[PDB]
């Protein structure tokens, strides 16, 4: 029971030396142990996620605590005090595997609750926004934000070039080099589900919904001078904490609360709802609470448990459906794909990703099948025996639709600065001195043009927020005010 | 069950209509089950095995009738009476996954002891004897028995060119083109371990051993018209056979009986004992009976339990290890290589492979892990915790050695020829003939200095045996006569 | 040379005997030669295709003979006397790798197109229809007509039951049962793209448009007493046939035909023209004539040409592009996916994939990278460099669209059976008389439910359709007839 | 020029918006541009390496200048003044992708030499000795250096409880607890073969060989402090040195030295001369300066390049051998093991990994198979065409042996302690304090046993030693005494 076997279940009487032509022989074939046992090794390494590499993860429960039953038949919503199991993934974005935890950049907030209707996986970020209105935009993001493909470093002139080429990313930019950029820890950050998606009720009423996750735990941030000074201490730092809390029984909290828009406001509200680049304001569509999760649980196995998760939007349950946000539609096709290739085509059969609900999935063989594959059963439907049968009570309402199939030019809208204005205007003196000194020091190397680029986009959301980094970067006003 | 759900556990609702953009509109990519259902479609299939792809399986049962205790520790035959669960695997060798299962070749005869020390694997033959008498020729053999790189079909020439370069493949050839070439069902056919083994006693003492496996169905055969003509009407065949002969309980027996030589025997007897393309006479080592086995269980899913099904010669149990037979010694790296390939490194946990002893295996990470990953067990050993202990009681004896460290040519032995002769010499003239005929007709239109060497060959067996194809080719005898 | 190297290019001294510790003793692991050859041979077979997997390949030659640029901009067809390299792929559906070529079976009919403006592919069948109407049945069929989970063979009764379950089928099963069902070779069978695709000329109007292939070698058939001699005799007789007749010089040709419908057709036509189980009346619209094709060269090497080609309906050119058909909307998703996972992510360097023009295809990194992989280039778009420019001029016009997303019920159109009517009332009495008796015997064994739900659909069909499979199963007319 | 396309070369029309069914719908799959791009991008990323996934690579050239061709054969040493082109990685070890360059650990230092007999391969370090003698041992120490299963970070009671469990260990332990644990850059440390390997002759003598790389830029290091100031700042530090420092054409050059030992010596020795934890005393055979590489081209791309690069100990080149080193003989199966798996199995035609000299390396199929597979070649050997010839001429001369096949237990040999001891006497007061801080501060936290064991070791080697880290730790002499 400590004792070793080999993996078919033979005693391993030798674990210290491998076998010999003599003591100073060369070594034998006939050695399998060795064979299997380096063989396995050779074989731990899976590959690393395309973005969010780098994480932590952890399990818990979620908690109804307001009645939004009018909005959403979701079960997990259905009673106060209902309890439903969860795992949170929270991870930064550009850096690989063993990268610093304490970088500037967006934080992952990636949730999946065992609903008794099935996983539903809310893959957030600790921001309500994001830097692109289109998806086909996403690998370009990545390369420009990730490692040169010669140099194999960051490069800002790739990183600015590609931010100051597109205007409707400077509310993203604002908000990661703003001081909410460095989370102090993943404890100490809101989550968002960021999209618009939608809720569907008991009588097929479709609402559109924002998720907002506020931390009770308060926001807490580290500056640049405090995040490399932990940096060169610690790679780990986040991971640590939110393990140390969890085994100190300190077990972070969170409130879910939700805005909830009426299907026919969409035609009429001065701000395109589904614009990823864009929030909805509080005023308009003011916070409904819902409920509050902890986690308070370390996985036992990171690797099995934390490494495998996988988190897919399009993992939604009746009462929960998208919306036509075009980044979101792109992710209803590159997570399940992305999942498939990292972790294998039954990879929803590892714990983690496992519903905690009945589930009868029909998909049959593919690599690695250890769940007995349905024996038996037939594998065709319709079939004589009523097998795999569709649950039409579960059917959601049409989508009414207007206008051609057509690649759409979303620069026919053109606010790309009143909101990023608005949260300027918002920040006190400190927070903007913050915001003006993160951004000219990222800045720096970067091509004039490009610096002059973003400095225009600032001024354009905010004469103060131009002219901020302008004075910092030595550039006269003119350069910058047309 | 019967209603259908994602693999996530949600209810679908449309198994029958793609969500499109109107009536006659194209499709939507937000049909998010049907992309779920058609990415694992797209992957059902995994590599087939690169010999023995074709293949047949059932779960059976094998009972210890004799006491040699004497010669073995093995827990498997440590009691009269003792039964084991098992499962077996009988197979083609050169055909592809939907290849005839009535065709002229060897047939596999591979089986799996799920004993309380370890998965016991036998990857026996229908034969006692193989082609070759080094593994380096096997990716060779397989290139000569298998398709043309250019025609896509079996090739005579390429075949033959290769066998009658290796005059010691003419034991096999001889087997393979006399009337046991073609089992009419593989319940009608004899297993063998081929390879030199060893037993290992309670002292530390080592045999040599040969296992056996009798047909008590008796064996039965098909000529090369009998089996086109089922080949036309069914590829399928002994799969259809085993199948529903287990489905109508006559369920198939073999008697095990094993050789025994005494490890000091080797040094004196007057043939190679660990050459597989020879045999130990029977009248030098009588067979010794030990039990017999059935199938009694066909599996309920073809796919998840024989398709991956892994049997590694390298899975030996405590009183039982390997010999000197360079085959034997090929295969003990091959086939762990190119299971971890096929099925991923973690295929163990796939419940035919898996123990069902105590099994406590080291080995972390890796694709696919579904069984906990040891939790947060220490990785390492030594360590302080007395975690991964090795077993040291059951350490092997060691082997003597003699000899440089070389590429020992094995051409020093060239005693090719008399084995093939004695089991020619007993076959009945009605036999003889058959074996005449199908050498002759599978020589058709390959060269006539290939057709000449293996004649030249066969001639040196026993003059009326290469005679015997030398008429039916139209082959003056002084051709051949020397 | 033809002296044998490792991988890494140094000399290969010992191909024929391992390295061993003394003539008689065990092998040693340094005969790292030995460990490379097998680990190679270990991995030689990929996953064959999840449908088609058994296939015949030869390259040829396009030429345009017609004028049909009033409709298609398409460069291919460009020029009378245009010439344009391809390659093709013939196959079965059913078989796995090894399966019989002479089955029973629709014949895929696949090509490639090397043309100025890409890889066009047209993945075709031997048939102008299908049997399915919605993508989401694929996976069915396969579980339908493939082996059973249990029996690993192929079942009457789950083919069929699946068969009658979709009236719609009628038609493609029709053909399948007929003269049609087992072409003599691959040169005896006509082609189809089946779908209704679109063409696009210079001022951006849109045609839809069926693409018809002519066998200039006739029709030649099998019975399934021919087709069950031939098998048992060759598994491999219609590759045997195109290799021979290609290395004889007999090079196969087909002439290619379309049928173009101008856009506003589609609304007013009497059949649903996006409908993959119904054809359009050569009546209403007639063949026009385009080119021909012939097969001239045989691939060097099977495996890395033909096994490992990859047909995606989805490499379009300019000119040409899709229709609303909800079956080839499935196929936009399913080949990419299902070629990316079975030839990894790079496959289109594989040179049967290759475009032989200009490629600039900016995807990065990814498994078996040997192109250079663009070197130092940025990775980004847009970017200051005029890198990844997208090419405006290349932009096809919009598709009106009309209601809302949803998923509509194809069986809103309930024509299944005038069709399959119509086909058979031009079929000679001997013709008939082939269909009852194959489908007869095809019905063998199948529940007697089953088989009258088929008698009736052929009776609705045509009363002497659904008569006379049902004298030959000994029913009674009135069984059948309401 | 700059224009982008599919994969299959069709322009592409649209990279800034997807395909909508109207201005504010939901996406159509029918952007095939969409689903392809992210498709490839879904699929960027390959497994990282199990061991040194942190690196950095170059090209340069490898120059003769002094002849010991009296030793070996090999081409590369063939004539002063010959040159031979190359490929360089250095690496951390532990770190994964995206860990700190400047961290506390032994340094890999790869060589590829592109010889006209093969590539060479010398994956060395930048110490002479390693931790371990028997490569079983292996797996553990990966577990054991890098992340705890349960808090995925390094543990050092993990760590530390195994070097401090294995003796021998200590000359390594050493070596990475001095000054020289922490290069300032790659190019300011040495590079060993660090094994034992062989030397052949024209006469077919054999000499044991350490190969020893001595840098031109002299030795230069970072203290604790310096190194985590510069980790704060920079994950990427000697990335960024290695290429700047080329792109100024400042060109980093070592100078090859070797020790060579008759192969009589080996038995007259009071050292074992093959334990990878000792090296040859300098005072009995003198390092033999042989000739000198630089490094003067950075990759064009890092992944296809650097990341993709495989080097394997196996590939050595007539002249050059292994040695009955049992940790040198378990690296010739893991390294081709695990580049089949991270790489795949036809990695060797990636660019880096190919050889520049005549390959004919045999083997056939595999996935991504882009060389043409030797066409029409005949796969098998022994062959009537003379193809894949072996090459007997290069037969490397016996080995002899002595002894059973066991597994002979290291500890026989209990100097573990006096080459660490001449190491620490040979270091100048201020480097031995040094030394004791480095340790002191690594062994905070953890458990005092395991200290006490760990100071106890290194009083055996010398007084000084132990006594030195005993006081930083509070211990009284007494209690590690002796
Ligand atoms: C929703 C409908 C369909 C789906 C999802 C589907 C799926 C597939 C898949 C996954 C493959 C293997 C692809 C590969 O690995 O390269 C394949 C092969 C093939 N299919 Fe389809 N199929 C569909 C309908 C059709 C239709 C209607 C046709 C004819 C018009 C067709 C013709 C072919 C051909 C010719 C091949 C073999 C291509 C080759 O030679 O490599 N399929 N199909
Ligand atoms: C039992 C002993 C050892 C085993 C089993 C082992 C195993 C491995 C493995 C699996 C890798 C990753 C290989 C790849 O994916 O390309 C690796 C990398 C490496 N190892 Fe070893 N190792 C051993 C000892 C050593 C020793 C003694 C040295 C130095 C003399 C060394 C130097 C290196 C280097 C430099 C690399 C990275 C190669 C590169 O830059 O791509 N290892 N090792
Ligand atoms: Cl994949
Ligand atoms: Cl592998």
């Amino acid at each position: 029971s400590k004792k070793l076997t080999t993996a078919a279940g033979c005693p391993v009487a030798h674990n210290q030396n491998v076998q010999t032509a003599g003591k100073r022989g060369p070594q034998l074939l006939q050695d399998v142990w060795f064979l299997e046992k380096l063989a396995h090794f050779d074989r731990e390494v899976i590959p690393e996620r395309r973005m969010h590499a780098k994480g932590s993860g952890a399990y818990g429960t979620f908690t109804v605590t307001h009645d939004i039953t009018k909005y959403t038949k979701a079960k997990i919503f259905s009673d106060i005090g209902k309890k439903t199991d969860m795992f949170a993934r929270f991870s930064t974005v550009a850096g690989e595997r063993g990268a610093a935890d304490a970088e500037r950049d967006i934080r992952g907030f990636s949730l999946k609750f065992y609903t008794e209707e099935g996983n539903w996986d809310l893959a957030g970020n600790n921001t309500p926004v994001f830097f692109l209105r289109d998806p086909l935009k996403f690998p370009d993001l990545n390369h420009a934000v990730k490692r040169d493909p010669r140099t194999n470093m960051r490069s800002a002139k790739n990183n600015w070039d590609f931010w100051t080429s597109l205007p409707e990313a400077l509310h993203q930019v604002t908000i990661v080099m703003s001081d909410r950029g460095i989370p102090a820890t993943y404890r100490h950050m809101h989550g968002f589900g960021s999209h618009t998606f939608s809720f569907i009720n008991s009588d097929n009423e479709r609402y559109w919904v924002k998720f907002h996750f506020v931390s009770q735990q308060g926001i807490k941030n580290l500056s640049d001078a405090e995040a490399g000074e932990l940096v060169g201490n610690d790679r780990e730092s986040h991971q640590r904490d939110l393990l140390d809390s969890i085994d100190n029984q300190d077990f972070p909290k969170w409130t879910l609360k939700v805005q909830i828009m009426p299907e026919a406001d969409a035609a009429t509200v001065p701000y395109n709802p589904f614009d990823l680049t864009k929030v909805w304001p509080h005023k308009d569509y003011p916070l409904i609470e819902v409920g509050e999760f902890e986690l308070n649980r370390n996985p036992q196995n990171y690797f099995a448990e934390v490494e495998q998760a996988a988190f897919n939007p399009a993992n939604v349950v009746p009462g929960i459906s998208f919306s036509p946000d075009k980044m979101l539609q792109g992710r209803l096709f590159a997570y399940g794909d992305a999942q498939r290739y990292r972790l294998g085509v039954n990879h929803q059969h590892i714990p983690v990703n496992a519903p905690r609900c009945p589930v009868h999935s029909y998909h049959r063989d593919g690599a690695m099948r250890v769940d007995g594959n349905f024996g038996s059963t037939l594998g065709y439907e319709p079939n004589d025996q009523g097998q795999w049968a569709e649950q039409p009570d579960f059917s959601e309402p049409p989508l009414n639709l207007d206008g051609a199939a057509a690649h759409w030019d979303h620069r026919e809208d053109e606010d790309y600065f009143s909101q990023p204005g608005d949260l300027f205007g918002l920040m006190t003196a400190e927070k903007q001195a913050i915001l003006f000194d993160n951004t000219a020091r990222n800045l720096n190397g970067v091509p004039k043009e490009i610096q002059l680029r973003h400095v225009t986009h600032c001024y354009k959301a905010d004469p103060a927020y131009g002219e901020g980094i302008g004075k910092l970067l030595g550039f006269d006003i003119s350069e910058y005010n047309s």
